[PDB]
């Protein structure tokens, strides 16, 4: 299977703006959107800290949660495509928050290897939403760790960046409680960045 690579900024907009367009996304869908693009590490930091369990959360942010579950029935990606993301040391664990890089701001070699050890050929769940932008753009390109995401044809992916309360995202949001396998794991070619190709199985969350 071959995934859609984006490699114009203007390309990736015309397409995800397109997406949008069609999405029909309501009123309370719309500002459930808004407020994650302001919100998310909130938003994420909770569902994982409590494994995707909402009952104990406020009110307000049961009704955005399952707002932006049910929002995915009207966006999924028409084609297979890679996603990006970029991520800090602490995304490998705790133990690879302040041991990740060296002096010279490179990849520690035992670091690398024990983050090959835990991840290489392993599935791995995400409890929160996962935010990817169609190129791997500027604003997170320079984070230690760059992800690639295969994302099947008929896949929930919705391309809120129009709505975004952030410029320069080319922001394309995954549902929460998704799995992905890492398939590969490899230093960059500067040694300052460790590259992982990954490939997004789907999600539990599926109302209606
Ligand atoms: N960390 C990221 O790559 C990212 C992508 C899109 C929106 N927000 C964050």
């Amino acid at each position: 299977n071959t995934y859609q690579e984006f490699t114009n900024i203007d390309q990736a907009k015309a397409w995800g703006n397109a997406q949008y367009k069609k999405y029909g996304l309501s009123k309370s869908e719309k500002e459930a959107i808004v407020s994650y693009t302001k919100s998310a590490s909130e938003i994420n930091g909770k569902l994982r800290q409590n494994k995707g369990v909402i009952n104990g959360f406020p009110s307000n942010l049961i009704k955005q949660v399952e707002l932006l579950d049910k929002s995915f029935n009207k966006m999924k990606t028409p084609e297979n495509i890679m996603l990006f993301r970029g991520d800090d040391p602490a995304y490998l664990g705790t133990e690879f928050q302040n041991t990740l890089l060296n002096s010279n701001g490179t990849i520690n070699k035992t670091a690398f290897e024990k983050a090959k050890a835990k991840f290489l050929n392993k599935d791995r769940l995400e409890y929160g939403y996962i935010s990817t932008s169609l190129m791997n753009v500027s604003q997170f390109a320079g984070r230690p760790i760059i992800t690639k995401f295969k994302v099947a044809k008929g896949s929930k992916a919705g391309y809120i960046d129009p709505i975004s309360a952030f410029a320069g995202q080319l922001e394309m949001l995954l549902p929460r409680h998704s799995t992905y396998h890492i398939d590969d794991m490899r230093l960059s070619s500067d040694g300052k960045q460790i590259i992982i190709t990954a490939t997004m199985m789907g999600t539990a969350i599926n109302p209606k």
